[PDB]
C-alpha cells in the first residue's frame, strides 16, 4: 500500500501487543506487523524519491527491514512458546530497529 | 503475485546467480527474490486449501519464508561485499530450504 | 576441546536428534551443537595453518559457525515448542551449512 | 574467560567501536565481541546460580546472548563492506539488547 499504512500498521501493532493480554494477539499481531514490514522493502521513501533503485542509500534502507523481520520472526517463536512476557518484550525492542531507519531516511 | 508467480520469479533467479558473471547480477536477483519470497507466504497452497490460517501446518508453511528470507539476506550482505563467488554458493545452498518446503507441502 | 572433537559431538548430537523420540534430547543435542559450535568458532583448521588470523578464509571460515550457529537457535526454537518432527527436519538442513564449509577448508 | 570478562570485553570492544577510525578496527572490535559473546554462553549467573542448567531461566538466559550474536554477526558485513558509519548505528543498536538481558538478569 502506502508506506504510511505499512508503518502505521506496524504502529498499531506494537501498542496491539503492548496492550495484549495473551499469545492470541501477539500472535496475529506479529503476523500482521511481518507482511507490513515486508511490503515496505520495496518502496522509495520520500527522502530517497531522488538516488536510483541500486545505490548505498537504497541498499541500507532496504536491509533495514530485514533486520526487521528476524526481530518479528524471533518473538513470533516467543509467542508460540507461550511466553507472552518476554516476547512483549521482544516487542519493545524492535523499537530499536524503527528509529536507527528512521534516523537516516525519514 | 500469485503462490506460481513467485516461484517462478524465485526458480528464474536462481538460474540468472548461477551463470551471473558479476556482483550486480546476483544483487538484483536477490533482491527479486526476496519480495517473491515475503509475497509468496501470504497464500494458500493448493495442498492445504482446506485447512484454516491459523493451523499447525499453514504457520508451518508460512515458517519456511522467514528460512529463505533470512538466507536471501546473508546471500545479498556477500553481494554488497563484492564477493560474486561465495554468494552463488550461498544462494546454490538455499535450494535445501525450497527441496524440504516442497518435499512436505506441495 | 579441539576442531576434531568439536565435530564428532556435531556429528554425533546431529545422530541424537535423527532417530530422536521427545523434545527434551533433541534440545539436549542442539545446544552442545552450539557450545561445540561456540568452542570450533575460535580454533585454526589444518588448511589454514599458514593463514594470519585476520585472512579473508579465516573470516569465512568463522562465518560459517554463524551460519551453523544461527540454523541451531532457530531449530531450538520449535524444539522449545514441542515441535519434534519439524525440529528433526530443521536440524537435517544444518548439513547443507556441514556441507558448504566441507568443500572449502576440511 | 568468565562472564565478568566476557562482559568487559563486549563493553570495552563497543567503545572502541564508537570511537573508530576505520574499518578494519571495527571488524576487529565485533570479532571479539563475538567470541566473548559466543564464550558466555555456558556461564551460569549470580541472580540464577539457584536455577538448573535446563530451566526457563536459563535457557532464556543463553537466547539472549543468540540474540547478540546475531546482531554482531549483521554488523560485520557493514563494516566488511567499509560502511563504517552504519557498522557503528549497528554497534549503538546492540545496547538494545545489551539492557534487555541486564533488566531480567543481573
Ligand atoms: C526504515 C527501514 C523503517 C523502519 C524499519 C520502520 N520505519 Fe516507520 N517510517 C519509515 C519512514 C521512511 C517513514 C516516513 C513515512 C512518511 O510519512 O513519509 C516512517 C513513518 C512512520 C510513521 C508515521 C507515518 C506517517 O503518517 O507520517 C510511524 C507511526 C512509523 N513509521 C512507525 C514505525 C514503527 C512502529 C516501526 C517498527 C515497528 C517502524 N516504523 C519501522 C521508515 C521505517
Ligand atoms: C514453502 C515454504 C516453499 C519454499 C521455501 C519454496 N517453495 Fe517453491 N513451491 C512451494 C509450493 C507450495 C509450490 C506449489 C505451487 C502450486 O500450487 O502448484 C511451489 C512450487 C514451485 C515451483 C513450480 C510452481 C508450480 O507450477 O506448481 C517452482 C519452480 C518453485 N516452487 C521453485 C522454488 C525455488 C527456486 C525456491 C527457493 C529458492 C522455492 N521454490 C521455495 C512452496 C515453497
Ligand atoms: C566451517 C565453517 C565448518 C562447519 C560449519 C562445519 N565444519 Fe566440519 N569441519 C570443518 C573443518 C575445517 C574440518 C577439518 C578440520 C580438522 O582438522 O579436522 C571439519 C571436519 C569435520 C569432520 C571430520 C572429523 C573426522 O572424522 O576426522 C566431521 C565429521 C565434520 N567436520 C562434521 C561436521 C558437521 C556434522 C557439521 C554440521 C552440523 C560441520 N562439520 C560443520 C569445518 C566446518
Ligand atoms: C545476557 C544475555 C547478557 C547480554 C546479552 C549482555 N550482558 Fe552484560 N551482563 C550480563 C550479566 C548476567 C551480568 C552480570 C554478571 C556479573 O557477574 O557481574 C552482566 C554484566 C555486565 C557488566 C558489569 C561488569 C561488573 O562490574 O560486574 C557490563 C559493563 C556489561 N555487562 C556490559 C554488556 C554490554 C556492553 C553488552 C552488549 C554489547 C552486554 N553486557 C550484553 C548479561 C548479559
Ligand atoms: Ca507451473
Ligand atoms: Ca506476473
Ligand atoms: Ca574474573
Ligand atoms: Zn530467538
Ligand atoms: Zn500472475
Ligand atoms: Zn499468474
Ligand atoms: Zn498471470
Ligand atoms: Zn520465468
Ligand atoms: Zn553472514
Ligand atoms: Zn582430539
Ligand atoms: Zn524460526
Ligand atoms: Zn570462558
Ligand atoms: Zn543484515
Amino acid at each position: 500500500a502506502d508506506l504510511e499504512d505499512n508503518m502505521e500498521t506496524l504502529n498499531d501493532n506494537l501498542k496491539v501487543i503492548e496492550k495484549a493480554d495473551n499469545a492470541a494477539q501477539v500472535k496475529d499481531a506479529l503476523t500482521k506487523m511481518a507482511a507490513a514490514a515486508c511490503d515496505a522493502w520495496s518502496a522509495t521513501p520520500p527522502k530517497l524519491e531522488d538516488k536510483s533503485p541500486d545505490s548505498p542509500e537504497m541498499h541500507d534502507f532496504r536491509h533495514g527491514f530485514w533486520i526487521l523481520i528476524g526481530q518479528i520472526h524471533d518473538a513470533l517463536h516467543l509467542a508460540n512458546e507461550g511466553k507472552v512476557k518476554e516476547a512483549q518484550a521482544a516487542a519493545e525492542q524492535l523499537k530499536c530497529t524503527c528509529n536507527a531507519c528512521h534516523q537516516k531516511y525519514r
